[PDB]
């Protein structure tokens, strides 16, 4: 992997903040001579990180090559800073679409899942959890084409592990199967399938299943022995191949629950008629109320 | 929970130390006389009053000489107030810091206490999560208490500083969600801790505590992930050492319960009581 030791500004001009948190900032970028937009992903780098593991993330980066999956064009190193730059989607998220043109049909949803899954279905095939599938990571450009946007990165390096080890506090006195619970977490390769399920309600609804309950509240209800899976609300909205496909991602055992390869067979995501020009309609939508 | 002001029933002396957990004073009956701990906790507008009442009716009934003794809850202001009992040496962290190293019968006195805490909680199906030095607590008369934290864990800033760290659970499935409340923590995660705590009073440092704590939390994660030992093997005897193999299993499996190391050499020897602990006050107030 070349890592440019370089001022990515002498390179691109930032034109426009599309977002950040913790990790850092993402901007919208315009290539100098070649004229090519990029999304521009700025990453905090804290002083006592792993070259040789940012290396290895960089390396797993560059190897991740997929339609679905946002591409990667290069990096910089400069100044403590990580430049990651990538592939602009224009239309910017489902959420920032959803929140305007109002609730997707049945059709589009069922693109839109058919691309995450080829996108899910690719990244378990590399031992990868995508482990934030919803409305607001998955984008769109002016063609109408679905990409999964990868923050992945910023788990292994930087601020966003900082602010995770400063909330698990010390681990000196951790057992073995504690820390790897830390690292870890509950994440596996199939809950990207569950929360999939819930991106289409999402989509559907402009909101998840209990969006206004508090988080604590939900969380309990999640980890009880009869906790039912949420639903579609309006049931005649909706077809039966669509309440299935709701059915079949939110089953709660994992062992029970279907890979991403399993749910591209899924009638839902293997009919005809899928493909981008759906998402053009949602785009002109967008544009001309 | 009483709603009654806890002013009207304590004075607030000193403040002891403080954190995400809450803020603790030392606090004298007004009446009787007798020293308190009083835990304040600050109350969240989101918080459920049944949920804290349920958490303190299992503090109330969770009764043992090895922990510290709950005297009552009090409401007022949006501040919860635990009032608990006094622990008047403080942490053994305090004490070591001035003191120096615990002896081999110091240290095996300590965990013979601790164990008998630990098997009382873990019949109770409870986890402390978080045995150390600084959460072993020391009274006047050399006694040997464990404090609990976990009741803060669930409300106010430590419940909001949880639900920052673990995101919107919205589109987080089951099992996520259930590692996400209970984080790894099952019972004998305790007595692992203890076998650090055990190295911890010997040298005044848990193993690779000169080490980043992201590096140790990968080294343990390890296939061939070897457990610490004792730095000094002449200093320490045969069963000292034996002590710190059998709390420090690797598989969670084959790590010995509470009450199976109570009958172990190191903690069932005679000659453990307070008395060690008394010498160690004594040590700590004249060099
Ligand atoms: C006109 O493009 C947009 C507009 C808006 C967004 C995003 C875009 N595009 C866009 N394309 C590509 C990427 C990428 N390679 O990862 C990206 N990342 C990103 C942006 C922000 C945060 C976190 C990640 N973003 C975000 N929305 C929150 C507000 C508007
Ligand atoms: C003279 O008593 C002390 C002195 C010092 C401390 C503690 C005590 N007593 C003491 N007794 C009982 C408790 C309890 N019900 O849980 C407690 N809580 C507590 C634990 C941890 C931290 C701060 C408070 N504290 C703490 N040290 C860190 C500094 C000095």
């Amino acid at each position: 992997p070349d890592i440019f030791n370089r001022d990515p500004r002498d390179h691109y001009d930032l034109l426009q903040r599309l977002g950040g948190g913790t990790y850092g900032e993402v901007f919208k970028a315009r290539d100098k001579v070649s004229g090519d937009l990029v999304a521009l992903k700025m990453v905090k780098m804290e002083p006592d990180d792993d070259v040789s593991t940012l290396q290895k993330e960089i390396l797993i980066l560059k190897t991740c090559r997929h339609a679905n999956i946002v591409a990667y064009h290069g990096s910089y190193l400069w100044l403590q800073k990580l430049w990651i730059c990538m592939e602009f989607c224009g239309a910017g998220s489902l959420q920032d679409i959803y929140q305007v043109t109002g609730s997707l049909s049945e059709l589009q949803i069922s693109y839109v899942c058919r691309e995450v899954l080829q996108g899910l279905a690719y990244l378990h095939s590399q031992k990868k959890i995508h482990r934030d599938i919803k409305g607001a990571n998955i984008l769109i450009n002016d063609a109408g084409e679905v990409r999964l946007a990868d923050f992945g990165i910023s788990a292994q390096i930087g601020a966003e592990l900082a602010r995770r080890l400063e909330f698990i506090g010390t681990p000196y006195w951790m057992a073995p199967e504690v820390a790897a619970v830390a690292l870890k977490g509950g994440y596996n390769e199939l809950c990207d399938i569950w929360s999939l399920g819930i991106t289409a309600i999402e989509l559907a609804e402009l909101q998840p299943p209990l969006f206004d309950v508090h988080p604590l509240r939900v969380l309990f209800l999640m980890t009880k022995s009869g906790y039912q899976p949420p639903r579609l609300k309006e049931k005649g909205k909706w077809s039966a191949a669509f309440h299935n496909f709701i059915k079949v991602t939110l089953t709660k055992s994992p062992k029970k629950r279907p890979s991403a390869t399993k749910m591209l067979s899924h009638q839902l995501v293997s009919q005809p008629g899928l493909n981008r020009g759906l998402i053009l309609d949602l785009l002109d939508k967008l544009k001309n109320p």
